[PDB]
């Protein structure tokens, strides 16, 4: 319902008590409110309603046990997941199932295992169709579906994984040069080109969801339900302005998030770290890019790259297929150059 | 290859060294040998070759995981067998899988669970077809298929069971009257009529494979692969003469075995208990019926029943559909009359 704004007093008129509550807790000043009331009102609407939600790739080119067994025909192997994999470690649990990392005993290569109870979720058909899609959606810069197993009522879905940890672990414990950063950016853009070409928007490009191999190979995770194989309230620093303004959005939100990720790689921490989430959302909507700590060090060509990623105008902002041609990615080192940083990160992590 | 017999010396000529070995260990006398050499030679052939074997009901009106999942479509439930059943007790294990008894937590009724590894058996198709058949083969005097569950590579098959133990436990610890014996015989004949009507020969009718309910209900087990839910070299006391003479045989072998079972019920132990297995087989082939310990006590009409069951001539011997009309079964008590004997048996068993 319509709400107003009395410009000299700086008070919104007729807004819900939820939005008024949030506004009091927001640390947005009455200067910042009268500067742009519409931006404030948009980010109140967003935070009041962003329960995060789930994502399922229903892009496939009440349920009974025969229907389930029929849908599972093409995707279930006969095998014991407690015998095919060792070094199980539980990496998380929630309504969405339980997640483990483990290693294949025959190949010696690491995997992630999501364990879904098919009786306790009503959206059974969505989960299975998600798996059917993911079996056919194959690319080297995403974690791919490997295998699945039925264990009574539990379905085990096995995804690729990598031993070298997350890009956050590298970025927090080491300093990357621009030739390393361009190599990461190239592999993430190769992933985004493929996902966008299959009507997938990732929505959550950040260093936490970028996985590194010990040889320096790079994969994205958290693009689907099955690919959520990461431990994950807080501040949504990776989000683009059209998202937090509650406006319509499309695949170039992932290009913004990649830009913020490139900032995080050169600054070692994400933006808005100690900020109130509501004020961080306000700043994203009004200012766009956060402000750099030491911007004078960065090459012209990296700054051009960041500008094409973090342009607030969606039409001006690069697409994945375009930014793959951007001259910054010419500077990229071999991916093996990440190896010493991955090892440095691991030896710092311990814990 | 042909072997002979020199009638005055009492020596077989030209027989294999296996059969000669067995003959030395057989405790069959040279009198008994020259009395009927052919019977001896038949039972040597039988014992040398009876590795028991398995039985599969392939009466349905190299394998890949999609083929397996397709065959399992109609028979696998989605559920956890380690959650649907409690009071698991392991009752046996062999090449054929592992067997448990357990009770359904919701119904409060006892069940048997066979647990089959589908990777470690090559005859996968036979096992699944056995289950598909058994799902449609339903009768109250056999243990029926209830449910099945897939647990990785292990298939769990759930069969009915009964709390009152085996007829052997009743027959060894109590004395049955003829009206109790006729009630058991009636229910076993009801089972054999149905099995014979579906081209099934049981082959192993004995008190060990007769299951009792606490209310006195009666079911057969060990007619198929899935129905082998009983702990089970030794002497084959239940076998008919045409079987042990290695001759062709048909469903009236079950009627012989039922006759021997009726003897076991009134005598409290099976025949040939302390006998050499080779001599027991010789006696079955030549004498037919074993000799009763106290035959003067038994009614005329029970003796007529036993005669129709234990006639050595297959043509004279009763069929199930015929013996169901035999006047002995008119004497049958209500099945509840078994209840005190079942409880007496259990309270003796303890252990």
């Amino acid at each position: 319902i319509h709400v107003g704004f009395d410009a000299v007093t700086g008070e919104f008129t007729g807004m819900p008590e939820q939005w008024a509550r949030l506004l009091q807790t927001s640390n947005i000043t009455k200067l910042e409110q009268k500067k742009n009331p519409q931006a404030v009102l948009d980010v109140l609407k967003f935070y009041d309603s962003n329960t995060v939600k789930q994502k399922y790739l229903s892009f496939t080119p009440k349920m009974t046990d025969e229907e389930i067994m029929e849908k599972l025909r093409t995707i279930v192997s006969i095998g014991d997941p407690k015998k095919k994999y060792t070094r199980y470690e539980k990496i998380g649990q929630g309504a969405s199932g339980t997640v483990f990392t483990a290693t294949d005993v025959a190949l010696g290569q690491e995997v992630a295992i999501r364990q879904i109870n098919l009786q306790k979720q009503p959206k059974k058909e969505l989960i299975i169709n998600e798996i059917l899609v993911m079996k056919e959606l194959k690319n080297p810069n995403i974690v791919n579906f490997l295998d699945s197993y039925l264990v009574g009522d539990e379905l085990f879905v096995v995804m690729e994984y990598l031993a070298g940890g997350s890009l956050t672990d590298v970025v927090t414990e080491t300093c990357m040069d621009e030739a390393q950063i361009a190599a990461v950016c190239r592999e993430c853009l190769q992933a985004l080109e493929f996902l966008h070409a299959n009507q997938v928007i990732h929505r959550d490009i950040k260093s936490d969801n970028v996985l590194l191999g010990m040889e320096g190979s790079v994969k994205l995770t958290d693009f689907g339900f099955c690919a959520q194989i990461t431990p994950e309230v807080g501040t949504p620093y990776w989000m683009a302005p059209e998202v937090v303004t509650r406006k319509a959005y499309g695949p170039k939100v992932d290009i913004w998030s990649l830009g913020i990720m490139a900032i995080e790689m050169v600054e070692g921490e994400p933006p808005y770290l100690n900020e109130n989430p509501l004020r961080a959302l306000y700043l994203i909507a009004t200012n766009g890019t956060p402000e750099l700590q030491n911007p004078e060090k960065l090459s012209p060509i990296f700054r051009d790259f960041l500008n094409r990623c973090l342009e607030m105008d969606v039409e001006k902002r690069g697409s994945a297929k375009e930014l793959l041609q951007h001259p910054f990615l010419k500077l990229a080192k071999p991916l093996s150059s990440l190896t010493p940083l991955i090892m440095a990160a691991k030896e710092a992590m311990k814990s």
